[PDB]
């Protein structure tokens, strides 16, 4: 519970931070920029959109190496704290 | 056994609700928005489709937040629970 | 020690089989076959190559779910029973 | 701390090496060797760059295998070990 909202309000900010870079050095539009800020850090990483500045190059190399960890946190403690609990809720008689 | 049922079709729901997601809104073909749906929730990611759309984009963004930590569960409890012991079946004297 | 020979057997046929199966079905050359086969099991996915056929997804969707779950089993046994040590052994006086 | 700092310098070489190799082989410049490197050893794979030569495809099975390891390694212990505590210290009363 409250460790679920930390991680959610940590990757919140994590995400705010690469859509504003994004946006204005990579001069993303700040949807597309959010959308490729969670590709990257999920490592989905489809390539339809990368950097091509090499500020934005360094910045993604920082930004994946800070925000991989965080992402995947709330991502296996959504799954723990937050959906394991629902799906067996449906389950017993 | 119980375990490797449910995660087998909690994942199977997630790649219909891909499946017709991407195929409608994308205007994918059922096979390739499946085959895409796939690719984006175990992370491969090789972006021969991405989406297009905004509404693409978004609902990508949740979809990959709801979705990797079930695909996931499910990969490594049937590496667990199903091909684990089955190596060891013909390891054995 | 005898954990990771078996890893690095199971991974090697794994990695055999996309190889055989991505040269015929998708025309590769098998080095591209091989390359494209661990590409795609450590989930980096650059789409360099991808399948073109139904055949080819639909092996793809098998293929990364049967064959992740080995690859990081050897990928992290690999890392834990051979490269820990071995770091560990230029360390100490 | 000094389990951080081992794991740092060992990414740090792993990084090196990636550099060196793709900027002499690929022929990408350094920068773009260095983050390529981070890009395929975090599993991101964005595929803006990608090796070319057979040598290049090669090495890059081979740098994926021993270097992913490695990498996350590095990434869960800068997240356990440094902003875990960091989080945490920004939070009790
Ligand atoms: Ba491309
Ligand atoms: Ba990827
Ligand atoms: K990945
Ligand atoms: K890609
Ligand atoms: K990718």
């Amino acid at each position: 519970d409250k460790e679920f909202q930390v991680l959610f309000v940590l990757t919140i900010l994590t995400l705010i931070s690469g859509t504003i870079f994004y946006s204005t050095v990579e001069g993303l539009r700040p949807i597309d920029a959010l959308y490729f800020s969670v590709v990257t850090l999920t490592t989905v990483g489809y390539g339809d959109f990368s950097p091509q500045t090499d500020f934005g190059k360094i910045f993604t190399i920082l930004y994946i190496f800070i925000g991989i960890g965080l992402v995947f946190g709330f991502i296996h403690k959504l799954a723990v704290n937050v959906q394991l609990p629902s799906i067996l809720s449906n389950l017993v008689p």
